[PDB]
């Protein structure tokens, strides 16, 4: 079975809309989402569909760009670090679960190289 997806809505969690979070949506997420290699990362890993009952035994902090997109569009975050951590969790989960050189790892590595380039240019808070 698949676990429930990560939280994307919680009225108890305090929220902000900042210029760094806007950059994460309008520059970072947009660039990565349109990459040719983005598609396996655009929704939670579907262990049922892939017949991978082991995935959620190994990966206990799942994350994906569909969840991140919802968090950004629905103003779930307080700060940019929360969102950057989600991206980093997504990449590291892929490297933990899969073998070096696997197609999915090469795809994640291409997205991560672009992510790092965009994050290096993160604007100062206004
Ligand atoms: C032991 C074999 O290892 C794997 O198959 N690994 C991985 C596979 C895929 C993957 C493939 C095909 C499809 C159709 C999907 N779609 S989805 C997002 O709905 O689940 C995902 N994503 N993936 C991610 C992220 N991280 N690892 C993997």
């Amino acid at each position: 079975m698949n676990p429930p997806p990560p939280e994307t809505s919680n009225p108890n969690k305090p929220k902000r809309q900042t210029n760094q979070l806007q950059y994460l949506l309008r520059v970072v997420l947009k660039t990565l989402w349109k990459h040719q290699f983005a598609w396996p990362f655009q929704q939670p890993v579907d262990a049922v569909k892939l017949n991978l009952p082991d995935y959620y035994k190994i990966i206990k902090t799942p994350m994906d760009m569909g969840t991140i997109k919802k968090r950004l569009e629905n103003n779930y975050y307080w700060n940019a670090q929360e969102c950057i951590q989600d991206f980093n969790t997504m990449f590291t989960n892929c490297y933990i679960y899969n073998k070096p050189g696997d197609d999915i790892v090469l795809m994640a590595e291409a997205l991560e190289k672009l992510f790092l380039q965009k994050i290096n240019e993160l604007p100062t808070e206004e």
